[PDB]
């Protein structure tokens, strides 16, 4: 009954009202507007909350779910790549989790540039990519890891760990087990990198807008939100945070579409159930 169909129908009812409420109007002041006609959002109706936006020219948002601080974004457009790399380096990114699949990146129709697996130059920024480990996550899903080295004349050179999930388990107990394994890997990768910065006395440790994990799929609202939900449930600081609370917080801080599909919410419900974590606010 706490996790039964009645409770799930009530949770879905609240979250649907919230999505409808957050739907962008034309020139909505809640949302980042493109200036001059340059494409900002990769999808028209998947917009970027202005007050938590990381950069004026990116579809990317600071997200805090309970105590867990991240950045969720869309897969950068080709025109956004230099700005994207500057965000990653400025943030001192302890891990970048890419949940777009290999076959989606390869599909040129999608306009997803292969920016973390290839070396190249983007304006004055130079990027080197070195593949490191590969970690199985269950049911044949694989994470490819990379060290992404970002160089720019007169800027501190920054190296970003990358966790690339090459295919995705859309639904089921499989998705739930794999998500939990991915959350642990991403959080472990970030802790190792953050520890390095702390051991070198980096001032970035002081700034809570910095050292955040950066997560994106294609739109940054589906697979991305399912991962962020799992990571927040892995944080020992977030006891008694409800699934309602955590999805509502994601939606107010990025857009109403966070947790896009019923199958993604149901993974989050199952993880909460395994923890005895409440679904609803009382
Ligand atoms: O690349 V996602 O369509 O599951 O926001």
């Amino acid at each position: 009954s706490p996790y039964g169909p009645e409770a799930r129908a009530e949770l879905s009812s609240r979250l649907t009202t919230l999505r409808n409420t957050l739907a962008p109007a034309t020139n909505d002041p809640r949302y980042l507007q493109a200036c001059g006609g340059e494409k900002l959002n990769r999808f028209r109706d998947i917009q970027c909350r202005r007050q938590t936006a990381v950069r004026a020219d990116l579809n990317a948002n600071y997200i805090q779910v309970g105590n867990t601080r991240t950045i969720a974004c869309q897969y950068p457009l080709q025109s956004q790549l230099e700005s994207h790399f500057r965000m990653l380096a400025e943030n001192r990114t302890p891990v970048l989790a890419v949940l777009a699949s290999s076959s989606e990146i390869a599909n040129q129709r999608f306009g997803m540039p292969d920016y973390f697996r290839q070396s190249g130059t983007y304006g004055s920024i130079t990027v080197e990519s070195k593949m490191t480990q590969q970690v199985g996550l269950g049911d044949g899903i694989m994470a490819d890891m990379y060290t992404l080295t970002i160089r720019e004349a007169g800027q501190k050179t920054i190296s970003v760990p990358v966790v690339h999930v090459t295919t995705w388990p859309d639904f089921g107990v499989v998705s739930s087990e794999v998500t939990k394994a991915l959350a642990s890997l991403v959080d472990q990768t970030a802790e190792t990198k953050r520890n390095m910065y702390e051991s070198k006395g980096s001032s970035a440790v002081a700034d809570d807008s910095k050292l955040r994990p950066v997560i994106h799929c294609r739109a940054g609202v589906g697979r991305t939100a399912q991962l962020i939900g799992a990571m927040c449930m892995n944080d020992s600081r977030n006891s008694q945070l409800s699934v309602e609370d955590m999805v509502s917080q994601m939606r107010v801080q990025r857009n109403g579409i966070m947790v896009q599909k019923d199958e993604q919410l149901d993974v989050l419900i199952k993880l909460a159930e395994g923890q005895g974590r409440p679904l609803l606010n009382s």
